[PDB]
């Protein structure tokens, strides 16, 4: 015979030989490496292994006894009995789990292909049928939005925490905390310290409410947090075969029900290697995301063998994409500086700066002079410098102190350095860069008795991630930056339904009192037709009143969630507010923009209208800000909008609907109010808006207390004046712009969280088309303006409450 089937290293008499010394004299069997020596050093069966005489050395067995000594390779039924592999199967829904007793709850696997960008599904689909296939018979969505940085441990953490990195405390693998005066690096002793690990991993969750886990390889598992590791966790070694990781998690899942795990982890350094090494578009990338892809088909097997294919809920995602870098778009900053050697700069597309004399000068340093030194260089430069608490707040990337107060926000593709020295190559692949930037998008897809089938959800943020997990578990969760019931629409059997937040005290009355027509110091323009009878004018029927709030006011008032703050509603013709006694501004106003509505060109400089429902003060005079060169004022509700006439609103000049404004903060709001919301007024057929100030003084991306806000006011011709951080707009349209917003089955939302600053050197002028690029680029969730002014909206929607949070969670794109 021909063949070594049956005879591996065994002398033969038959001119075919099948030991080792056959090699070099060129006389072995075709078939004697396939049937004798690849089994030392593969995971598969194949046509030539079928029914093999079992050899010593063999990974795993093809011999007929090998279902009897529970050692065949995963892949034997499909290739030796000729049974389909689970890719092989058509899907079939999973509406009752099958699982053995201990799993009454299922269990959840969280699978990390690291760098696997949402893109390279949306293109190699055709050659990934296992991941195109948990696609098709699942929960998928195009793109799940990483943190900032998007970088590997700020994402695997910020996970299985539902936190940002600025909360969680790993901003990114090299950092430096002055408090600790310690430096965190993945080489040194200092990754085990549970100083650098805030918040709770979803093992330790599961752990104080009864759960064990079982990770192989996760950032955090390796480290001793709230006391507690998981049951089961792996040192990390990058250099165990992809293979033998996955049957550790299939000998984990046959463990005894006491000692068993519930949550598991499974994490892979491909394709995020191969991405950095040869860039995201090269064939040694096409040749990872097959070999992952066929990882994943050997767990999805290997749970068929153990017919736990419809007990398991799978979440197979990414931390971030993959970015082709290029030393024609890396900036160097020694070009502007020279060669100091008296900072050190955080190198790549979230590149930070700090002084190198710390923690002695770490507060000290003279940030903003350096800010100020970079600014505007070049034409069309391609980074800005940012102090952190001026960086977009979508970013949420400032509350930490291990964020060096010096940040720049570079363009896409476009990395940066102190010099060529101080950096890896420039030609490499690269992430790090803005989270919303398509190349940066991550991998998400559910499957299991859990998750919805053949379902393609909108874009959603991984920080939602933790709170599904702990739904899909049957976990409390502990308290995080997801909001609890945004992916209710995911899952089969929501188990935490939302409900609206209360309002904590009850809206206060602010009555007309008679007084006495006071002059404010104003050269109103004549054009402008006053108030002459204040009280007739604002005496309103309920009827009146119903018309008035129904057309301002289409998804409820929006409700005031802060705890010792007293706000009083002002009701106009063309505008409802809420008015703050304790600040001395409105903190809310509504209205809505009608597609075929008048602005005018008409001047209203220098011209207000007494409102006797609030006592008169200093500051709501036009004298306060007449030549005044530390703040001016403008209007919240638009005075250049009219319903009835073409000329002013006269309504909309009350002292009661102005703010301190920066002069320069001027031309923004101007702009937007004369062009930009006419434009959106007619593309969508009427907009709702509601905009009002924001007080973050803490940069923590939440609303400051009134106690707090009494401290941060300052002092301007010897007169309290609280000045914004920043200014919000909510605007609201329908889906379909055939009808109203007054009338919508479906919200289409834009909201923005526009910095409040004395220049505009973020926006480089030297057209304003600047303008629309800065609304933006300070785009924000309706939830990121909840959470920083106190405010809750649309609470009179007739939608179940899980609709409106994932309408909320929403961040817009352009
Ligand atoms: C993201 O979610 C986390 C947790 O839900 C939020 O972080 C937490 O922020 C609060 C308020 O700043 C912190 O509480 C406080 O502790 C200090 C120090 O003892 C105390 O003086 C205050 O009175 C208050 O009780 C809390 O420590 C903190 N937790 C973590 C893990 O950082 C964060 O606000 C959320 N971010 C956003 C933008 O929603
Ligand atoms: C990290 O994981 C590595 C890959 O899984 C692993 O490397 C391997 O270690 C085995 C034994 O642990 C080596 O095998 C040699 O030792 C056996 C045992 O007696 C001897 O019979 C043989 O001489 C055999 O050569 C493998 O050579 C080695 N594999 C590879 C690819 O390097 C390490 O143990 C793990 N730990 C660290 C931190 O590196
Ligand atoms: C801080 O660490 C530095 C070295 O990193 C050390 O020389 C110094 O003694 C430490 N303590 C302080 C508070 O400066
Ligand atoms: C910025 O400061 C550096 C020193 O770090 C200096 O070389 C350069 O002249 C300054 N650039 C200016 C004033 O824009
Ligand atoms: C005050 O008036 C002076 C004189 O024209 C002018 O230079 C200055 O800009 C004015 N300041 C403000 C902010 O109105």
């Amino acid at each position: 015979v021909k063949s070594c089937k049956g005879r591996c290293f065994e002398r033969t008499f038959g001119n075919c030989r099948c030991d080792a010394a056959c090699v070099e004299l060129g006389n072995c069997c075709l078939d004697y490496q396939e049937t004798c020596i690849e089994p030392e050093h593969i995971w598969t069966c194949n046509k030539f292994r079928c029914g093999e005489k079992r050899l010593t050395r063999s990974l795993c067995a093809c011999s007929d006894d090998c279902k009897d000594k529970g050692d065949c390779c995963i892949n034997y039924s499909s290739v030796c009995q000729g049974e389909k592999s689970w890719v092989e199967e058509p899907c079939e829904s999973i509406n009752e789990p099958q699982c053995p007793a201990g799993f009454e709850t299922p269990p959840t696997l969280l699978f990390s292909l690291d760098g696997f960008r949402a893109e390279y599904l949306h293109t190699w689909g055709g050659l990934l049928p296992v991941i195109s296939k948990l696609k098709k018979c699942g929960t998928y969505t195009k793109n799940m939005r990483p943190v900032y940085p998007t970088k590997t441990f700020p994402n695997h953490y910020s996970i299985v925490t539902g936190l940002y990195p600025e909360s969680h405390g790993i901003i990114d693998n090299k950092m430096y905390d002055p408090k600790m005066n310690a430096s965190f690096s993945l080489k040194s002793k200092e990754k085990f310290n549970p100083e650098w690990y805030k918040g709770e991993p979803i093992w330790v969750t599961a752990k104080y409410q009864g759960l064990k886990s079982g990770t192989f390889f996760w950032p955090g598992s390796d480290v001793e947090i709230n006391g507690i590791f998981p049951d089961i966790y792996k040192m990390y070694n990058g250099s165990v075969p992809f293979e033998e990781r996955i049957l550790a998690v299939l000998q984990w899942l046959q463990l005894p029900k006491d000692e068993r795990p519930h949550f598991y982890t499974l994490y892979l350094e491909e394709p995020d290697s191969s991405g950095h090494s040869y860039g995201p578009v090269s064939s040694e990338v096409i040749k990872a995301l097959q070999r992952v892809d066929g990882m994943v088909g050997m767990l999805m097997d290997g749970l068929k063998e153990l017919n736990l294919h419809r007990c398991l809920n799978l979440i197979l995602i990414s931390d971030h994409g993959m970015e082709q870098g290029s030393c024609k778009k890396y900036i160097y900053l020694n070009k502007y500086l020279g060669d100091v050697k008296n900072i050190k700069v955080i190198y790549g597309p979230a590149a930070r700066l700090r002084p190198s004399d710390v923690p002695d000068k770490y507060y000290s340093f003279n940030y903003e002079g350096i800010a100020r030194n970079l600014s505007c260089r070049e034409p069309n430069q391609h980074f800005k410098p940012y102090l952190k608490h001026f960086l977009p707040k979508r970013l949420h990337f400032a509350k930490s102190d291990r964020i060096e107060p010096l940040t720049f926000y570079l363009d896409p593709q476009w990395q940066l350095a102190l010099n060529p020295s101080e950096r890896k190559y420039c030609g490499s692949g690269f992430h790090g860069s803005d989270n919303v930037f398509s190349n940066m998008q991550a991998l998400f897809v559910g499957y299991g008795p859990g998750f919805k089938h053949g379902i393609e959800a909108d874009t959603f943020e991984n920080i939602e991630v933790y709170n599904l997990m702990c739904d899909l578990l049957n976990l409390t969760p502990a308290p995080n930056n997801g909001t609890h019931g945004s992916l209710n629409h995911l899952l089969k059997n929501p188990v935490y339904t939302p409900k609206h937040p209360k309002e904590v005290h009850p809206l206060v009355q602010c009555p007309f009192t008679r007084n006495p027509r006071d002059n404010l110091g104003c050269s109103c323009n004549p054009s402008i037709l006053p108030i002459e009878d204040f009280q007739t004018q604002f005496n309103l029927t309920v009827a009146e009143e119903k018309i008035i709030k129904h057309e301002t006011l289409p998804y409820g008032r929006p409700r005031v969630l802060q705890k010792e703050n007293t706000i009083c509603l002002l009701s106009q013709h063309q505008f409802m507010s809420g008015y703050s006694q304790d600040i001395l501004m409105p903190l809310w106003t509504s209205y809505t923009v009608d597609r075929n509505d008048s602005f005018s060109t008409e001047d209203f400089s220098n011209c207000l209208y007494q409102d006797f429902r609030i006592p008169l003060s200093p500051v709501h005079k036009c004298s306060f800000y007449k030549n005044n060169t530390k703040v001016s004022y403008g209007f919240l509700s638009p005075p250049q909008l009219n319903k009835n006439s073409s000329g002013i609103y006269s309504e909309a000049l009350l002292t009661t609907n102005i703010v301190p404004m920066y002069q320069s903060f001027q031309v923004i709001w101007r702009y937007f109010h004369d062009t930009l919301l006419r434009k959106y007024a007619e593309e969508r057929n009427g907009v709702n808006v509601v905009s009002g100030p924001v007080f973050d003084f803490d940069y923590d991306g939440r609303c400051d207390s009134l106690e707090n806000l009494r401290q941060k006011r300052r002092v301007i011709r010897n007169q309290e004046i609280l000045i914004p951080t920043h200014f919000f707009i909510v605007l609201t349209s329908c889906k379909d712009t055939s009808q109203t917003p007054l009338h919508c089955e479906n919200l289409d939302t834009l909201a923005f969280i526009l910095p409040h600053r004395t220049d505009n050197s973020e926006s480089c002028v030297h057209d304003s088309s600047w303008v629309e690029e800065l609304l933006m680029l300070h785009r924000a969730r309706i939830t990121d303006v909840e959470h920083i002014t106190g405010l809750s909206f649309y609470q009179q929607r007739k939608e179940p409450v899980s609709d409106i949070l994932k309408l909320k969670t929403h961040l817009p794109t352009f």
